[PDB]
């Protein structure tokens, strides 16, 4: 049966806003994981950095 | 420590992985509960329309 | 000299910033366009039950 | 009368599927420029790894 009683319909509201809401939970939980990729990413340049600098003084 | 072993760059990468395949599913989920919302919608509509009918019919 | 400058590297990571913006906006105007549908379906669902009664007084 | 036509909901429920198509896409193109940062981000790991070995061979 297509039509959803009012408990149905107010239980299906309530799910899609849980979606939703798990949707933006997610995506932050992305940026959480990006910036720390971006710290290692930051951290091995410089480290690199040093080591080619380190070769280079040892020429 | 900014920086990552290399296991725990791989764990990282993964778990990146597992988020956005999780977006996605959740955006699918979110599709089907309109599409359900859709139906009783379309549903409500053809029993609207029947009970207007009605009505009218005994004016 | 196929790796990235650091202004190369911080590009990247505001590229991938702004796409989570992207998604997150695109989130958020679905949560709005829902409660505006949310309640065109409930005008439909109560008129409904409006003819439904005043065709049960009228018998 | 301020409740929507067959085409008008048709409309909305429409809308609500593009939208959620543009996150799709959105995300599928998160994780197509996140294959190239992993890309760009092992050359310069193992690129440090390399340094680091020619300094000490050289000792």
């Amino acid at each position: 049966d297509h039509r959803l009683t009012d408990r149905e319909w107010a239980e299906e509201w309530k799910h899609l806003d849980h979606l939703l809401n798990c949707i933006m939970d997610m995506v932050e939980k992305t940026r959480r994981s990006l910036t720390v990729l971006r710290r290692c990413q930051e951290a091995d340049r410089e480290e690199l950095n040093y080591w080619i600098r380190r070769y280079s003084d040892a020429e």
